[PDB]
C-alpha cells in the first residue's frame, strides 16, 4: 500500500538527515534528538494529501507503462521522497506563518514556537532548517536522475510564488496606496480591495502552487511523463481546485467549532480578506456594509459576533452553493481536456478533485 | 573598476527581480515599491566584502587566462551576480537573526523588523523572499552555464551549514544534556561547554561557510578554475580565516563603542559562548570563575560591568596576540601550499587575509 510505503520512506529520510548531521556537521546526540523531535512535530500528523498526490500520480503511470520491477520500485521511492519534500516545505511555511500570525494552536496541539523548550528564537531557525532539508533530500536521492534539474527549478518557482502569496495575504487588509516601510500600517476603512479578483490573487499564490500544482507536476517529473500533458491545463486545473480548497478553509475558520477545527479561528479579528468577507461585501446593502466596517478586524468578542451574525443573515450558503456548482463545472471541463493527451493523468486529477470536494 | 561593475549589476538584478514580479507574479506598484525598499535596506550599506571576493578571485584568473573580450565580460558579470547571491544570503540571515535575537540596531540604523511599516509579521517573510531571490538570480543568469549544477549544490550545502551554525550559536549557553522541546531551557551553571573546541564548532558553521568558503569557491566556479586548487586546502584556509574574523567580532561586541560598532553589544547579557568568555574561563582562578558565574548572562548593567572588568583584569590582550600570531603562521603556511597548484588563487587568498587582519 502507498501509505505504508510513504511512511516507511519518512523513517529512511529522517535517518539519512540525522546520520548526515552526525557524520558531516559535527552534531551531538542531544541536538540530533531536538531536530528529530522538531521534524516529527512539524512534519507528521496531517493527512499527507500533498505528499500522497505525488505517489498516486506516479502509481497511475506505472499501471500503463512497461518497466522492470526494480524500475517500478525506484519510481515509487522517488515519488515518496518528492512527496516528503512537499510535506517538509509545508512544515516550513506552517512554522513560520504561525510565528508571523501569532497563532496559538495547530492540529489540536500548540504551535511549534509555543513549545516551552523551543521559543521564537529557535523556531524561526527550525523553520529555515525544514526547508533546507527539502534540498538535502533532492540532491542526495535524485543525484543521478534525469529530472533533477526540472524538479529543483519547479520547486524553487513554487517556493517563491508561495512567499509572494504570504506577502499578499498579510497585507490584504491595508490600502495598497499606503504601503510604506517607514509608516505603521492602518487597517483599510473602505474595503475597496476586498474584491473577488484580489482574493483570487491572494489564494492563487499563497496556497495553490504548493498544495496542488507542485504535487501534480512532481508526480509527472518522477514518472518522466511531462510530455503526456498540456502544462497550461495542469496549471489551470491546479489553480481552480486550490481556490475551492481555500474557500472551504475560509468558511471553516469562521464556523467550524474549535474542537473539530483544531484551533480557534481568528480571520475576523485579523481582518483577513476571506471568501466570506468578499462575498458578504458583494451582496450587502448600505446599512450592512456600514455595520461590517464598524465591527471587522477587532479582537472584541461582541464585535466578532456581529460580523458572524451579519454573515449568517446574508445567506452566504447560496453564494457558496453557486460558486461550488461553477467549480464542479469548470473542474470537470478541464479533466475532459486532460483526457486528450493522458486519460491516466486525468484520472489522478479526478481523485484529487474527489478528495478536495468532500 | 570592480566596485563600479558590482554596484551596476545590483541595479540590473533589482530591475530584473521587480520586473519579473510585475510580469509573472501579478504584483502591484505599491508592493513592488515595498520590496524595492526592503531589498535596498537589507542588502546595501555594508562593505560588500563577501560579494567583492567572488569578483576579485575571477579577476585574478582573467589576468593569466586567454579569453575573448566578450568572455572576460561574461565571467565578470557572472562573478557580480554570484557575489550578489552571497550578499542576499547574508541579508536573509541578518533579517532573521535580528528577529530571533531581539536585536535593536544594525549598521547604525534600526533592524528591518523594527521599521514602523514592517513588523515581525512581514519581516520574517521578507527574510524568506531575500533567500528565494538568490535562487531566482542563479536560474535566470546561469541557465546555460556549465557550473550551474555545482554552484547550486555548493550554495545549498553552505546555506544548510549556516542554519546548523545558528542552532549551535543560539543554544551555546544551555547544557546539551538538558535540550528538550518540552522543557524551558535554563542557562548553564557550570559553563563546562565553554571550551575552545565547542567555540570553534559554533564559529565554523555559523559564519565561515558563507563568509569565506562560499565567496572563494564561487569565484573558482564562475572562472571554471576548480581544477587549479586542492579543495581541502581551500576549506582549511577559509575555516581558519573565518574563525579569526569571528574572534575579532566577539572582542568588538564587548569593547568597541556603540557609535563605532553601529549597535549596543549584548553578548554578555545574552550569555553567548564568545572568544572572551572561553578564553577568560581558560585562565581564571577559582575566585574569578565564581565571580564570572554570578554575573554572566544577566541584563543588570552592574553585572555586565563586573564581567567587562573581569575580562579587562584577566589580560585577554596577551591571549589574543598569541592566537593572532598562530593564525598568521597557519594562514601563511596554507597560502604557501595553495601556490603549488595556483599562485593566482593563493594571491587572492593573501588579499582576503590582508583585508581580514586589518
Ligand atoms: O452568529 C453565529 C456565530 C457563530 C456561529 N457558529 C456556528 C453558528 C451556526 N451557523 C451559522 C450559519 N452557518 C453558516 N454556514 C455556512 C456555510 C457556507 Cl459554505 C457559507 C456560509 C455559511 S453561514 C453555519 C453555522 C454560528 C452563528
Ligand atoms: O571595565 C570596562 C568596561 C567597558 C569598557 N569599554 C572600554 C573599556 C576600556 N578597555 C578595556 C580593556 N580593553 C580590552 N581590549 C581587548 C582587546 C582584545 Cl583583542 C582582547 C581583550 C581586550 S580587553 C580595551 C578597552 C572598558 C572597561
Ligand atoms: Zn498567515
Ligand atoms: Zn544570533
Amino acid at each position: 500500500a502507498s501509505m505504508e510505503r510513504f511512511l516507511s520512506v519518512y523513517d529512511e529520510v529522517q535517518a539519512f538527515l540525522l546520520d548526515q548531521l552526525q557524520s558531516k556537521y559535527e552534531i551531538d546526540p542531544n541536538r540530533a534528538r531536538y531536530l528529530r523531535i522538531m521534524m516529527d512535530t512539524t512534519c507528521l500528523g496531517g493527512k499527507y494529501f500533498r505528499g500522497m498526490t505525488v505517489v498516486n500520480v506516479a502509481e497511475g503511470f506505472l499501471a500503463v507503462t512497461q518497466h522492470d520491477e526494480a524500475t517500478k520500485e525506484r519510481i515509487l521511492h522517488d515519488a515518496c521522497v518528492g512527496g516528503w519534500m512537499i510535506e517538509f516545505l509545508q512544515a516550513h511555511y506552517l512554522v513560520e506563518d504561525d510565528i508571523m500570525d501569532g497563532s496559538v494552536m495547530r492540529r489540536g496541539k500548540p504551535c511549534w514556537y509555543r513549545f516551552p523548550g523551543v521559543t521564537t528564537q529557535c523556531a524561526i531557525n527550525d523553520g529555515i532548517i525544514l526547508k533546507s532539508w527539502t534540498q538535502i533530500m533532492a540532491w542526495h536521492y535524485f543525484a543521478d536522475r534525469p529530472f533533477l534539474k526540472d524538479l529543483l527549478c519547479l520547486f524553487q518557482k513554487v517556493d517563491y510564488a508561495t512567499a509572494v502569496g504570504q506577502m499578499y495575504d498579510v497585507t490584504s487588509m491595508c490600502d495598497s496606496n499606503k504601503l510604506d516601510p517607514e509608516v505603521a500600517q492602518p487597517m483599510t476603512t473602505d474595503f475597496a480591495e476586498f474584491t473577488p479578483a484580489i482574493y483570487k490573487r491572494i489564494v492563487k499564490y499563497k496556497t495553490t502552487f504548493y498544495t496542488y500544482l507542485l504535487p501534480l507536476v512532481m508526480g509527472l517529473l518522477v514518472s518522466e511523463a511531462a510530455a503526456s500533458v498540456e502544462m497550461n491545463l495542469v496549471e489551470r486545473v491546479a489553480h481552480l481546485i486550490g481556490e475551492y480548497f481555500q474557500v472551504q478553509d475560509d468558511v471553516m475558520d469562521c464556523f467550524t467549532p474549535p474542537e473539530q477545527l483544531g484551533k480557534v479561528g481568528t480571520d475576523i479579528e485579523d481582518a483577513k480578506c476571506s471568501w466570506l468577507a468578499v462575498t458578504f461585501l458583494g451582496k450587502a446593502n448600505a446599512a450592512q456594509v456600514a455595520e461590517f466596517k464598524a465591527n471587522y478586524g477587532e479582537k472584541d468578542p461582541a464585535k466578532v459576533a456581529v460580523v458572524k451574525r451579519l454573515y449568517s443573515k446574508a445567506n452566504l450558503q447560496a453564494d457558496f452553493a453557486a460558486y461550488e456548482a461553477e467549480v464542479v463545472r469548470e473542474v470537470e471541463s478541464l479533466i475532459e481536456q486532460l483526457k486528450v493527451k493522458s486519460p491516466t493523468f486525468a484520472e489522478s486529477v479526478a481523485v484529487v478533485w474527489e478528495k478536495t470536494h468532500k
